[PDB]
This record gives C-alpha cells, structure tokens and sequence, in this order.
C-alpha cells in the first residue's frame, strides 16, 4: 500500500499517494492537476464530493466508478487509477479517480484557433467514433457539449463528463419524454458541428422555450408521421404552438460550408429521434471519407448495468463501490 500525504487546497483537503506530486487545482466533486511521477505525465485527479452522503449520491458514486472502469477506447475518457486513503470498509469515506490530463476543451480551442473544414471532419469524426462505442454498451451520454470535449495539441479528441448544457440538449428532453433514446447525443453532435462551421451558437435561446422556438423554425413543424407518436394531447398542441416563428430554411444558415457537411447536419438535426442518423451510420457518411475506417471503430464489451434498476441501502452501495476500487487493475 503506497504512502500517502495530506494537503489543503482551496479549503479542500486532499490525501494522495506520494506518486502524485505537485497538486494544483483546476475546478470544483473537485479536480486537481498533478504530476504522475510514475510516467512523467500530467494527470487529472477527481476527488468525489460527499460520495456516500445519501442513497442517491452513493449510487451515483458506484455508477461513475463502474462507467470509468469500463471505458477502454481512444476517444473516450479512461481510468488510469482509483484510490482511497482508507485502510478498510469501515474507514471508507473518500474516492479518487485519476485520468490523463488532456490539454484543453473544444471551447478553449475555437476561441483562439479558427477551424478549417478539415478540422471539423477530424473532430466530429472523433466524437462520432467515441459515441458508436458509447452507444454500443447501451450508455447514453446526455450532456454532450464543447466543455465535455477534450482536445490535445494534435487536435485529437476524448469524450468525458464534467457533470450552457441546454444549447446542445435534444428537444424531446426539453419537453420531458421519459423514454429517451441514444440519438439525443446525435442532436448534440449536430449542435456542436453547426457552431464549428458557423462560429455561432445554433440555438441561443434566452430560456428553454425560446430555444424550442428556434429549434422549430429551422427544422420545421412536426410532420404527421411524428405527431402520431405523441400520446399526449397537451404535448401535441404545445409543439404546434411553439412552431409559430417564421420558417427558416436550413441550407441558407450554412452557406459557406462544405455541401457534404450540410447534408450530414440535415441528417442529425432531425426532430423525430427515430429518423435521426446513428453514430455507426454517420461514420460511413461521405463527409468522413479522409478518416472513416470500419476495421478501426470498435464497439464495447458487454457492460453489466443491472445495478441501474436496483434500490439498495447506503452501506450496500458503499461496499459495492469499495469492491470496485480494490479490484481495479490499471492499464499496463
Ligand atoms: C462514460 C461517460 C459517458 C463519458 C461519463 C464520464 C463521467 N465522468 C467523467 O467524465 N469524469 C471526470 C471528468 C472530469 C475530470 C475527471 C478527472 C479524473 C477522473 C474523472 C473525471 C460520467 N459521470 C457520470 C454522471 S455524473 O455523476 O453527473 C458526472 C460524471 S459519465
Ligand atoms: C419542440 C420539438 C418537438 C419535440 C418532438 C421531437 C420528437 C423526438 O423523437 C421522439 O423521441 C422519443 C424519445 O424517447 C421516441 O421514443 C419517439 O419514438 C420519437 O419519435
């Protein structure tokens, strides 16, 4: 068992193996940057805030540990290490997750570097490639936005989740559908792509309803085919009510852009989630020809998420989490 050291940073106390040197903060769980002296790389250290405070928190802790432990893909955040100062289940009350410190997010990049069409292909290609994998394990990200996209000096990308979100949220979510499928993440990708091509936020609404309004003027009022899947009378009227803005046409919002780019965007920003293009199909799209390769776009191992439909006590969630820490095996 490694020897630990203690440190207080922005009134928050950190307890790490001596291996992790030079803790400097970078967010508030809270997160630090450190030097992993084992490999000479800078890493990010997440220390969970109040991990087992309530049944909900405790499940959320177990979840996040399970997710990270599973993600083994180049375009998705992976676990380098998880540790705890605790010598035993009984002492156990802090959890720390370690990952590769990626340089900067997609927001930081766009601000002082002005993307080429070639940049957009490679970047969107990587999100998509990460998603095919994600989605293959029956996981839905749900909060894709440029702050959740890490990009290194070589403009190579990882998807993660730092726990405005709304500009990229699928509309079915802003109307509260409960069902949700995987192509909510495809809507988010089209909001991200849009902005990369235009340099402006596609749906900058002052509130969720103003955004629904701008969503509907561009993509169009729901077609009979779609309204047919909406069980609720009050839902069916309200969507017609928000589609009263003068109709705006797609291809005139994206005028200087590669014609294949606009085509792909028309296939992701489809109102009916059932007719929206999936990550797997998107990768084969002719906009990604310089990059697509089907022998190098894997899917994930089976991910046992039976825990998600479970209600257990705090101490059970905690004991489960503690097993996942002990059993962790790092990558070589
Ligand atoms: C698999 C997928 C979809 C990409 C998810 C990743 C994460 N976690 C993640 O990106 N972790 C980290 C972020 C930033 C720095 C870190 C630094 C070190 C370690 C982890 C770090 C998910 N969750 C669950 C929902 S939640 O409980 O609201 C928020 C977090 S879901
Ligand atoms: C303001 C815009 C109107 C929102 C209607 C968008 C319809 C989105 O698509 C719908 O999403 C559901 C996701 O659970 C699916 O189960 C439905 O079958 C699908 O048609």
């Amino acid at each position: 068992r490694p020897t630990f050291y203690r440190q207080e940073l922005n009134k928050t106390i950190w307890e790490v193996p001596e291996r992790y040197q030079n803790l400097s903060p970078v967010g508030s769980g809270s997160v630090c940057a450190a030097f992993d002296t084992k490999t000479g790389h800078r890493v990010a250290v997440k220390k969970l805030s109040r991990p087992f405070q309530s049944i909900i928190h405790a499940k959320r802790t177990y979840r996040e540990l399970r997710l990270l432990k599973h993600m083994k893909h180049e375009n998705v955040i992976g676990l380098l290490d998880v540790f705890t100062p605790a010598r035993s289940l009984e002492e156990f009350n802090d959890v720390y997750l370690v990952t590769h410190l990626m340089g900067a997010d997609l927001n930081n990049i766009v601000k002082c570097q002005k993307l080429t069409d070639d940049h957009v292909q490679f970047l969107i290609y990587q999100i998509l490639r990460g998603l095919k994998y994600i989605h293959s394990a029956d996981i839905i990200h749900r909060d894709l936005k440029p702050s959740n996209l890490a990009v290194n000096e070589d403009c190579e990308l990882k998807i993660l989740d730092f726990g405005a979100t709304r500009w990229y949220r699928a509309p079915e979510i802003m109307l509260n559908w409960m069902h949700y499928n995987q192509t909510v993440d495809i809507w988010s990708v089209g909001c991200i792509m849009a902005e990369l091509l235009t340099g402006r936020t596609l749906f900058p609404g002052t509130d969720h309803i103003d955004q629904l309004k701008l969503i509907l003027r561009l993509v169009g009022t729901p077609g009979a085919e779609l309204l047919k899947k909406i069980s609720s009378e009050s839902a069916r009227n309200y969507i017609q009510s928000l589609a009263q803005m003068p109709k705006m046409n797609f291809a005139n919002v994206f005028i200087g852009a590669n014609p294949l780019a606009v085509d792909l965007l028309e296939k992701m920003l489809v109102l009916d989630s059932d007719k929206r293009i999936t990550a797997a199909q998107a990768l084969a799209h002719a906009y990604f020809a310089q990059y697509h390769d089907p022998d190098d776009e894997p899917v994930a191992d089976p991910y046992d998420q039976s825990f998600e439909s479970r209600d257990l006590l705090i101490d059970e969630w905690k004991s489960l989490t503690y097993d996942e820490v002990i059993s962790f095996v790092p990558p070589p």
